[PDB]
């Protein structure tokens, strides 16, 4: 789904990202790499 390549300080940053976007807030960071579902 949503795959990005901006530094995670956590999952629930990811969050908040893929808000900004979209709003999919539902997402889950990788290493420093996020994802939305």
């Amino acid at each position: 789904f949503g795959l990005i390549d901006v530094k995670c300080f956590a999952s629930s940053e990811c969050w908040t990202a893929c808000k900004k976007v979209t709003g999919s807030g539902q997402g889950k960071c990788q290493n420093n790499q996020c994802r939305c579902y």
